[PDB]
């Protein structure tokens, strides 16, 4: 079933109503995904769901810039992570009853007014959210609706996975991959067989294909699996103690212990889309 309210859309799986996803129209932000009653995403207890600022948790959408840009004339004018996550998307309706599937849209005319003036590029976004019995798929299509100008952008899904304890968690299937370390400001190959956590980390793994599933493991159990299509980068982020303290809408301050962000995207460089042309990708979350 699908249920629309003024602020959100909620999908429940027809075989089991305790499997659900809640999507805020603001940012088209998934902020809860329950699998048979069990919450799969981390959301700050102080997250704003009222459209006052981006949602701290769930799956914020990152477009058209990942991070803060300094050198592009127009992208450098935008705040960190762009304008998709602070614009109210239009619910386009349901496309399927089983698996329950819905679409959301954004275009300059309905996007964040201040930010649209800073970056007045033509585009159309369509987000498709599909709720399976044992997975969540979030797919994106971007269309360059200009007839003359190329459209230059990054795309990233800022997925916050919920875990029990970051220090006892590991992430597998990234051994031997190249990364850019945003904290150290250097690139290197990750030579370790798994990723483990003891401090702030902010790394961008590269060359991750549709064939390379990433697993999050706790007490020997794969508690989360992430697959993707057409998103060659993966950001791995945890704020740790100090950064968490500084984030006003991040609570509890120990909350970094129950989250890990593993964020598929195209962020190592910009996609340049010719006029009239389309680009598409998705991420797929399961257990
Ligand atoms: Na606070």
């Amino acid at each position: 079933p699908i249920k629309e309210t003024d602020k959100e859309v909620v999908l429940t799986h027809p075989a089991d109503e305790t499997t659900s996803v809640h999507i805020l129209k603001y940012g088209a932000t998934v902020y809860s995904w329950k699998l048979k009653s069990e919450e799969q995403l981390w959301l700050s207890t102080a997250a704003k769901l009222d459209g006052s600022k981006p949602v701290r948790g769930g799956i914020p959408l990152v477009f058209p810039v990942f991070g803060k840009n300094s050198t592009d004339e127009h992208l450098s004018k935008l705040p960190q992570h762009g304008l998709a996550r602070n614009s109210t998307w239009e619910f386009l309706g349901q496309t399927k009853e089983n698996p329950p599937t819905v679409q959301f849209g954004l275009k300059p005319e309905i996007a964040n007014p201040e930010l649209t003036k800073l970056w007045p590029m033509d585009y159309l976004l369509i987000l498709t959210v599909e709720l399976g019995s044992d997975y969540l798929k979030t797919a994106i299509e971007v269309e360059n609706t200009s007839s003359s100008k190329e459209l230059k952008f990054n795309w990233l899904f800022h997925t916050y996975f919920r875990i029990e304890d970051i220090e006892g968690t590991m992430v597998s299937n990234l051994a031997g991959m190249k990364l850019y370390d945003q904290l150290l400001k250097e690139s290197y190959v990750d030579k370790h067989p798994v990723v483990t956590f003891n401090q702030e980390t902010d790394v961008i793994y590269q060359n991750v294909s549709a064939e390379r599933a990433i697993q999050i493991v706790d007490k020997g159990v794969q508690i989360h699996t992430l697959k993707r299509y057409n998103l060659p980068d993966t950001v791995v982020w945890n704020p740790w103690i100090e950064k968490s303290q500084g984030m006003a809408d991040f609570e509890p301050k120990t909350g970094y212990q129950q989250m890990i962000c593993i964020e598929p995207g195209h962020v190592h460089d910009f996609i340049s889309l010719a006029p009239g042309k389309k680009w598409n990708a998705y991420q797929l979350l399961c257990k």
